[PDB]
């Protein structure tokens, strides 16, 4: 407030608005998440970011303010925009580059799960690039407002080390699964565009069925299909763990992966179908 | 100063503990005065200090020269004072002590924390009742949190030095167990034992589990002690395995007769000499 000048708005949720701000002292660009305390308690979000925000692929918390009415999360500015914008447009993209994306993200989720943290909102729009390079190491997971830290009755933090978290972890993997599905197919598994109704989408999701043939799937590697189908398994307690995903041949034997560009559908269609899919899911939640 | 400092309770080669009284609420606390890096100690206490059996951190001050750790006052004094004197004590009560402590260690280990200084004088009672739930683990100045190269906290699960370090925590539990059962320490006879006598005994990996009192101690307790004190550190039990031992899980089968013990000052003296020998090495 006294040390940042607020610029344009980047995005905006029902409890918070993210905007671009500039540090006065050093004149460097950052992002501030402005949260209305009198509507939400970001308490767990702030703790998680302070504790695990040092992980290279988790957005970094750089300053926290609480003038009383609002809470201000200052973080690194994601200049590279969202994942999908990148991989569906500017950037050369084959199974090889996709495996790196999954590996970077899946590795960060595996770390989080091991610490007893579930994200619960791993939609593609929450995965951003810190810069315009499109390099895997530049990926950041960016919105921990639904994230939950596993706790004992008396508040004690706990690790899976020491059925709701197995259900919650499965949700993080399912999200990874549809992102994977999209990167490979160039379309989303349960929606055809932004105008799909919750009815169409939830029926498809409920059936536990999705296409792994036709279109790109006709040239996509058999082991990628194997992996996607185990990440998207209908019974949440039968999906792979993050660890098992990282141990899949599609992730570990990258030199065997095809290196030809992947076909994809219009970017606005794909992001639209993706938003409709998570809107449908929030509905039944 | 929101506290008024009273008498001194104890000392340490890097600290001095005294009883103080909170001014605002007029309640009694304990302050540890440290001569300035309690950094890793403070982090651990803030993070895990909510565990019922870990001392609770209530306030932290740093005027520059000294650091002030305000914690709960341990009115029950040290473990051994209690169980060797002013408390009825059989294998049943011993199993409760191990269970309370071993449970708190198992939690710590799972979080990537090793204590490294689990001597009986670091285990206190919050009050004079001698109840198990009143046990507190109290000094984390050697404790170490498992971390990645980039500072990331890590648990043993995600992730040979920690298996070695955990084995040291279990070994300490083992000699405490040994003492509660035998009424004397396994590697020293009194406060006058030399580091050479003690380390030779420890090094041999041998100790008495027969004759004398041992003839009336339960077989399963002997079995457990011998696996906690195993000479090869990577062959001792994990904390988890200790809590899964029949001596800990089938308490209704334990004997309930008072345990023989030696003079209290002799035992605490031999215990101090034992850890003094170990710090030396
Ligand atoms: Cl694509
Ligand atoms: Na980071
Ligand atoms: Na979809
Ligand atoms: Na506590």
């Amino acid at each position: 407030s006294d040390g940042y000048v607020v610029k344009e708005t980047i995005g905006v949720g029902s409890y918070s608005e993210c905007k671009r701000c500039v540090h006065k002292a050093t004149n460097m660009e950052y992002a501030v998440k402005v949260i209305d305390k009198s509507k939400r308690d970001p308490s767990e979000e702030i703790e998680i970011l302070l504790r695990y925000g040092q992980h290279p692929n988790i957005i970094t918390l750089k300053d926290v303010y609480d003038d009383g009415k609002h809470v201000y999360l200052v973080t690194e500015l994601m200049r590279g925009g969202e994942l999908l914008d990148k991989i569906l447009r500017q950037k050369f993209f084959s199974e090889r580059e996709a495996s790196f994306v999954l590996h970077t993200i899946g590795k960060t989720v595996e770390y989080l799960h091991s610490q007893g943290v579930v994200h619960r909102d791993l939609k593609p729009s929450n995965i951003l690039y810190v810069d315009e390079s499109g390099n895997p190491e530049c990926l950041r997971i960016c919105d921990f407002g639904f994230a939950k830290q596993l706790r004992a009755e008396n508040g004690l933090l706990m690790t899976p080390c020491y059925k709701r978290q197995g259900y919650d972890e499965g949700c993080d993997i399912w999200s990874l699964g549809i992102l994977l599905y999209t990167m490979l197919a160039g379309y989303t598994p349960f929606a055809n565009g932004p105008s799909d109704t919750p009815e169409e989408i939830l029926t498809r999701i409920g059936s536990g069925k999705f296409t792994l043939s036709g279109g790109n799937w006709n040239t996509v590697s058999e082991t990628a299909k194997d992996l996607v189908s185990k990440m998207l398994h209908v019974d949440p307690h039968q999906r792979l763990t993050a660890k098992q995903v990282l141990q899949h041949p599609w992730v570990t034997q990258k030199d065997k992966l095809p290196q030809s560009q992947l076909s994809h559908q219009d970017l606005q269609l794909v992001k639209g179908a993706m938003a409709a899919t998570y809107s449908a899911l929030n509905s039944s939640k």
